[PDB]
């Protein structure tokens, strides 16, 4: 497979936390239309697919964004597109919740007979499994953990294309939640923000990228 | 150059389609090593928070090792003896990649090369960032998930990576977490309290093909503000 590995390669080495972009770059309708493409085909446990990729176009609520998102202060105002990737709440994603039900149902074609085994499973799993119900915490961040599957998968998707990004977790959780909310973005309390990504052009190459040996970071058994 | 470029955005969503939750694979079909070495190299790669890297990818390929694992894998029941190779992710925990922990400084000067006054902002940022911007240390726990989530990236990477070359998948979350953290404990993979158990996912050569994939319409999971 060495022609195809050297390329995906080569597109994980492009792929960097770009810091400021063109703002005279704009990633095409065609090309952005694809990368969303990769987040909504990710996999997702128990087939929730427990998010919602808003973009962020407008520019003066970028701005508003930006005043509580200190790992965004070139990003925001540069990106040629910016998403907010918002995960479900536990309103929506303990095992009881009306979204689960229709999801299974609506989405991926579950029959009635086997979304009710089906659903008393997830239950088990969250209670006793890996113990999602510890805190309404807990149950987000689950369905955050399936977000950045997303994220990963969008900008790799990306670099393949040429498309830089950034993501971003730098931001005040208190005032970038208040702002969605009372902007309406959080579905009366369905979403609560996960993580951020921009994409665009670069202006400049980075720095060579590091990270930990091979040898420090995979184990064999 | 535009056909070149359209034909890259087919084949990776070829690769998006051919990806799937794969519940059996060929027991007389191995990934190569070449092949599997890029599927970690993909992991490796994979941006994280603080670049931090806060994870571990454990290859289990003893099948003793395996069907210990079974008895407490309920969503790998077939995948665990069946998979050509098999990852247990690992997460840092809070006494690694709390601000303060030695693994962060560490990192920071052997790993991304910088400056002490460069990390030690850096470090000042972190743990404003842990305590007040994500609120991250309301517990163990808490912090944990996030680097967990890190490992996230990694787990989607690697397996659209290996759909890329031909190569099946499946995560895998479907597990009992107290038994298979006293399992991992117990054989020493958790490293003293440095890692536990994220996420597993098998890879492989599928024996079957799946039925059509479902996901929900792109109008109901993007929104333009
Ligand atoms: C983090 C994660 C955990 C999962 N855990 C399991 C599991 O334990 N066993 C399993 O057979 N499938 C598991 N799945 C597969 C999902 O059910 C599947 O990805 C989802 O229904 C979408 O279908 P697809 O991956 O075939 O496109 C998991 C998926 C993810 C992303
Ligand atoms: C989930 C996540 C959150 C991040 N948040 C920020 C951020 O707010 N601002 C930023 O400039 N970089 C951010 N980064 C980028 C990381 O610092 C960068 O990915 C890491 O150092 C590895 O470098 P590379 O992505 O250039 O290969 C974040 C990375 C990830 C994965
Ligand atoms: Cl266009
Ligand atoms: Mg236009
Ligand atoms: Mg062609």
């Amino acid at each position: 497979m060495a022609d195809v590995k050297k390329q995906i390669l080569d597109a994980y080495n492009f792929r960097h936390a770009t810091k400021e972009f063109d703002p005279n770059k704009k990633v095409s309708d065609s090309d952005f239309e694809f990368i969303l493409e990769t987040g909504r085909l990710s996999p997702s446990s128990l087939g929730l697919e427990p998010w919602k990729f808003v973009v962020v176009q407008n520019p003066e609520f970028r701005e508003k964004l930006r005043e509580y998102t200190w790992g965004a202060q070139k990003q925001l105002p540069t990106a040629s597109h910016f998403v907010l990737i918002l995960a479900r709440t536990a309103k929506d994603i303990k095992y009881n919740a009306d979204y689960i039900k229709r999801h299974l149902k609506e989405v991926k074609q579950m029959p009635q007979d086997v979304s009710e085994g089906y659903i008393s499973k997830t239950e088990e799993f969250q209670k006793n499994d890996l113990h999602l119900l510890e805190s309404d915490r807990t149950l987000f961040d689950w369905a955050s953990k399936q977000t950045y599957i997303a994220l990963g998968n969008m900008m790799t998707a990306a670099a393949q294309i040429g498309v830089d990004s950034c993501p971003i977790e730098g931001f005040q959780y208190d005032h970038i939640h208040r702002i969605l909310e009372e902007e309406g973005l959080l579905e009366n309390g369905s979403f609560d923000i996960s993580v951020m990504a921009a994409f665009g052009y670069r202006v400049r190459d980075p720095r060579p990228k590091t990270r930990s040996a091979v040898e420090d970071v995979v184990k064999w058994v």
